[PDB]
């Protein structure tokens, strides 16, 4: 989507699941084409879970994003990065949804705003 990620706050005050985890495996599972014929394409994030911020108390060892560099997500792998405070609307537990439009960062970045986000559980009418 080449979507545009800012919100130094309001990503964490959008996301339901943040967690420090560490994507190092993934799994390429197919979409299906867009609305343009090009695939979709959801690669996994099979992360091995370091921390957990917000979210759920079991953990996302596995979480959705986008293939490539990173079109509509981070694309982490960990051997690259190496780990994220992945903060998205999330999906449930075992598994959430996070983009590069989205709330996700390899932590190891922030700035501050992040990380005085990172104090609240989940969005605490942060701003």
């Amino acid at each position: 989507c080449s979507c545009s990620p800012v919100h130094p706050q309001q990503a964490f005050c959008n996301a339901d699941v943040v967690i420090r985890t560490k994507a190092v495996s993934e799994k390429e599972v197919d979409s299906g084409n867009d609305i343009y014929g090009n695939p979709i394409k959801r690669i996994q994030y099979e992360i091995k879970q370091i921390k957990m911020f917000k979210g759920p108390e079991k953990d996302i060892e596995f979480i959705y994003t986008a293939p490539s560099s990173a079109v509509c997500g981070v694309s982490l792998d960990v051997g690259g990065k190496k780990e994220y405070l992945i903060a998205g609307k999330a999906e449930g537990d075992g598994k959430m949804h996070i983009t590069l439009c989205d709330f996700i960062v390899p932590w190891d970045t922030l700035s501050t705003t992040q990380k005085k986000s990172l104090n609240h559980r989940y969005q605490m009418g942060c701003e």
